[PDB]
């Protein structure tokens, strides 16, 4: 697998090591892992490492929050593959009022009190910025079990759906939270087109590196929860080529999106619309794209 | 536009200079051009040159037939852009009985007697092989004004339609005729997968190089006949990139179809299915793909 050249340079949060031990340690203590093999695979994935690659400029005392949220979402993402759409939906919907703090968790159920305590701790640190992550998370959760996954999609329709399933919006809200980066509604409206383009990069890069894993899952897990829903197989079907061929083509498209990102940001600046906050934001998006790819290239989650 | 590497070596018929002079001269005498500018643009296109690139192993006394047929089809292809779907259909349908030789041509109408005299001359040289080109040509002609051109299509649906609009079948039958290459029904059914793959390459390579021409046509010609129907526009729409970015990505896919062509040929031979006739056929298809591309890179039809 040979990735075409990119001009995006990845950055990792300085405290990645100590935060990793902290967050992995917490989940190894509280989360219901089935066995030792699963615990080792969990650590081998490096969910805090990818988070620190996502948000390398996160504040030192907020990066752990982001690591916890993405870690539990990664774990749930895998759980859903053994469920039907119905079971998966019931599972996520139960966590939504708990995430809001409107419903108390069952303390005997790890996922519930982990989710509850997390959001409570985030609201305690920064109430306004924490609340703005909620609905983007709920949007992502509901996309995970959407029956549209089991229906024919073209590349365009897929990317539109996958913007929710890849959690583009929650990642943006979480990035801002972790950086303490407050943006006005008008500012956010200005970078909407940039966000949409960034989403496609995130989605397809992940699709390429995680295809072998998801292929195996589709053959072994639940026929619904583990269904093969990805740009790799969509393009392979549309063009009647192998998945390996589709990856090579999609890789080139990812670099086109990197080029579009730079063009859109350059236009934003030229029109005098790139505020200091917006400048930090679009740079943050670039970190997400390059960080995700670096991790995807090396994580044992995708290679084994 | 820098084309990605291809292992295909394009070949041109040895008699290209003499035949091009002959056929161009024929159409300059008989065809009705609006002005001297159109007459020069016609010669600059090199319609006999691309034919000799399509079928470089055509027999020396048959290549001029192919040159004449593709030339008039190219001319008509352009005429249809200034018509509605209804008018274009009426234009083509009148030429079909004349092509069969069932209806005498109006000698005052160039397109009618050119078509009549051509097909008569082809049946005179090789009746059986000439007749086998008829229905594939009619299939192409009727695709040109198909209402599906005015309906939204995905990449997969488009390529299935374009196989007829790109004249894949007529090119196959014309190639066999020009080479005197006879194949059994068993041999023909055997390579349907190879044909379908080849068709995609012919279509998308053409879409890439002819996009600028067809963009202009969509803005100036008839709202129906000049409508933009191309994989470049479809991929640009679905992936949210420029047409130029779509071209670069589609070109990579074309190289994947080239690889798949070689894979399918090797498999046909790895089994017990590659006859000497089939070997000549699939090699001929490679010439169509590489030849069309070579011409598309230098013809004034697409550059200006
Ligand atoms: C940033 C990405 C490409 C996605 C990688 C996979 N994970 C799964 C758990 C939830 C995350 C938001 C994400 C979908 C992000
Ligand atoms: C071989 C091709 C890529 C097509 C180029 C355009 N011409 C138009 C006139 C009729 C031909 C069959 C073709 C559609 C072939
Ligand atoms: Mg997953
Ligand atoms: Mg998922
Ligand atoms: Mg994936
Ligand atoms: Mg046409
Ligand atoms: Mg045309
Ligand atoms: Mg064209």
């Amino acid at each position: 697998l040979e990735p075409p050249p990119s001009t995006f340079q990845p950055l990792c949060h300085p405290l990645v090591e100590e935060v990793s031990k902290e967050v992995d340690g917490y989940f190894l203590q509280h989360w219901n892992f089935p066995n030792e093999k699963a615990r080792k695979k969990f650590v081998a994935a490096g969910f805090s490492r990818v988070t620190c690659l996502y948000f390398p400029k996160a504040l030192d005392d907020r990066i752990h929050f982001a690591c916890r949220l993405l870690t539990v979402l990664f774990l749930i993402d895998d759980l859903l593959e053994y469920m039907s759409f119905e079971e998966g939906s019931a599972y996520n919907e139960k966590l939504i009022p708990i995430s809001r703090g409107d419903v108390l968790p069952d303390r005997s159920i790890p996922v519930e009190y982990i989710i509850y305590d997390l959001w409570e701790s985030m609201r305690a640190h920064d109430r306004e910025m924490a609340d703005e992550i909620l609905e983007p998370v709920f949007l992502f959760m509901r996309a995970q079990t959407d029956r549209t996954r089991a229906r024919p999609m073209g590349l365009g329709g897929y990317l539109e759906y996958r913007e929710r399933d890849v959690g583009k919006e929650l990642l943006a809200a979480l990035m801002r939270f972790s950086m303490g980066l407050k943006l006005s509604p008008s500012e956010l409206q200005r970078v909407r087109e940039i966000d949409a383009n960034c989403s496609k990069h995130l989605s397809v890069v992940n699709d390429i590196y995680s295809y072998e894993k998801e292929l195996y899952t589709s053959k072994t897990a639940h026929s619904e929860g583990g269904i093969l829903c990805t740009s790799v197989q969509i393009l392979a079907q549309e063009a009647d080529v192998t998945a390996e061929a589709a990856k090579r083509v999609l890789f080139v498209m990812c670099r086109e999106w990197e080029l579009r990102h730079q063009l859109l940001v350059a236009r934003l600046s030229a029109e005098g619309l790139e505020t200091p906050g917006l400048a930090a934001y679009v740079e943050g998006l670039e970190y997400q794209m390059s960080g995700a790819e670096l991790w995807s290239q090396t994580t044992l989650r995708y290679s084994v």
